[PDB]
């Protein structure tokens, strides 16, 4: 229930659009235009429909609020943007000010304006550091002004920015305008996100990986409260078969203070009836390296000291493929090995395969932004799943039942 673009009469009025363009770069170029096509959608919707203008802002990086025009200008994206829009975009300098208040005025008709760096002002985020790298904070005065400003650049406010939604950002709550509707991406990626948060269909399988348990256990408790199903793999599976099997592990990962919860979590999935699938084999390296020499192991066997499991193993695929087979809707958070070494990659690789079957056959998949978002790249299995996050710690706070202060910042319907 909160106001969508497609909802906004957008005809002669001019459109401040924030968008998530935190693009990946190296030396004054853009590896990954992701973000950049995922709000074209928005964009285009807008000039179609007769807007006046479409004033996109974003951040780039993290300049802590002091501008960076030389390492992080969103200049690139403005001859990248014209590419994909095929249209002229009229790069400013700047996102605030009496210039840019002007320029953005009273547009040619059907006008597209990127304006420049948001974290160039220690404003948007609210703090940062200064010069000599220490940390200076934002004067409320100026809070309110750089506010004030950006809500001139246009009549009506629409937020696509996804992957920054869980940042309480000037651009992203402190847009003053009557309107302010969540775009296509932000619509998309709450759509599927109200799935797996209010009504998923079942069973509901969640599959979560990666290295830390830590840092995941509020995403493992409020997914144990919704799921039917849950694959606990990655480097995290190594607390829990220490921790439940006393599994001899090796220089494997272990989270010590996730270790004292471990017991915990598996007794809430007890109570909700939740089935626990945890890696029984894995793949070995005798160090955490693209080319350490491999070996293999079970829980049972254990892990040679001095050796790592970076990646589960066949029988564990097995097991895997399974929980997918009976899921009719999947949420997938972290590679289940090291991705991004091909040794290391083949269990996540082979349950993708399975979760691009399951979806073939109608199972609502969802793909966390991050890591698992970087795997569908890879592979290029986009177009195979239901849906891709493109936020990575936005997509993670939703996981973990949270609100998004730039979703609840909007207008309702
Ligand atoms: N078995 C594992 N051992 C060590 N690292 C892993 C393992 N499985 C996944 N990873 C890594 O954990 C990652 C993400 O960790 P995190 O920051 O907790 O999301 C990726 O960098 C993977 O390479
Ligand atoms: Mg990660």
């Amino acid at each position: 229930n909160k106001l969508t673009l497609d909802k906004l009469n957008v005809k002669g009025k001019r459109v401040v659009m924030r968008v998530d363009f935190n693009v990946p770069m190296a030396a004054a170029q853009i590896t990954n235009n992701a973000r950049i096509k995922a709000a074209v959608p928005s964009i285009k919707f807008c000039l179609d429909d007769g807007a006046k203008s479409v004033v996109l802002m974003s951040h780039l990086g993290r300049p802590d609020g002091s501008p960076m025009p030389d390492k992080y200008s969103l200049q690139p994206v403005a001859a990248e943007l014209k590419s994909a829009l095929g249209k002229a975009v009229l790069f400013l300098k700047d996102c605030v000010g009496p210039a840019v208040e002007k320029a953005c005025a009273d547009p040619a008709a059907g006008s597209v304006i990127l304006l420049e760096n948001l974290r160039f002002h220690v404003e948007e985020e609210g703090k940062g550091k200064d010069a000599s790298g220490n940390k200076a904070a934002g004067e409320p005065a100026k809070i309110k002004a750089f506010r004030a400003s950006l809500s001139a650049l246009g009549d009506v406010y629409v937020n696509d920015a996804f992957g920054t939604a869980h940042r309480a950002h000037s651009s992203m709550v402190g847009v003053n305008l009557p309107k302010k509707a969540g775009a296509f991406l932000m619509k998309k990626e709450l759509n599927y996100f109200a799935a797996a948060a209010e009504s998923p269909e079942r069973p509901f399988l969640a599959i979560l990986g990666g290295a830390k348990v830590a840092d995941k256990i509020q995403l493992i408790n409020n997914m144990l409260d919704k799921v039917n199903e849950m694959i606990i793999g990655g480097g995290m599976a190594f607390t829990f078969l220490k921790v439940l099997n006393n599994m001899e592990i090796g220089t494997s990962l272990f989270d010590e203070a996730g270790k004292k919860i471990v017991k915990n979590l598996m007794s809430k999935a007890a109570a909700n009836g939740v089935k626990i699938t945890l890696p029984v084999d894995f793949v070995t390296a005798d160090k955490f390296d693209e080319q350490a020499k491999i070996g293999q192991a079970t829980v049972a066997s254990g892990i040679p000291a001095g050796w790592m499991g970076l990646d589960c193993g066949p029988k564990s695929s097995a097991k895997y493929s399974e929980a997918v087979a009976r899921a009719k809707q999947i949420v997938w958070n972290g590679p289940v090995g090291v991705f991004e070494w091909e040794a290391f990659a083949q269990g996540t690789k082979a349950l993708m395969d399975e979760v691009v079957k399951a979806t073939s056959r109608g199972c609502i998949t969802i793909i966390g932004g991050g890591d698992t978002a970087t795997c569908c790249a890879k592979w290029n299995t986009e177009d195979n799943v239901s849906h891709v996050s493109t936020g990575g710690g936005a997509s993670l706070e939703l996981l973990e039942g949270k609100v998004l202060p730039g979703v609840d910042a909007l207008s309702n319907v």
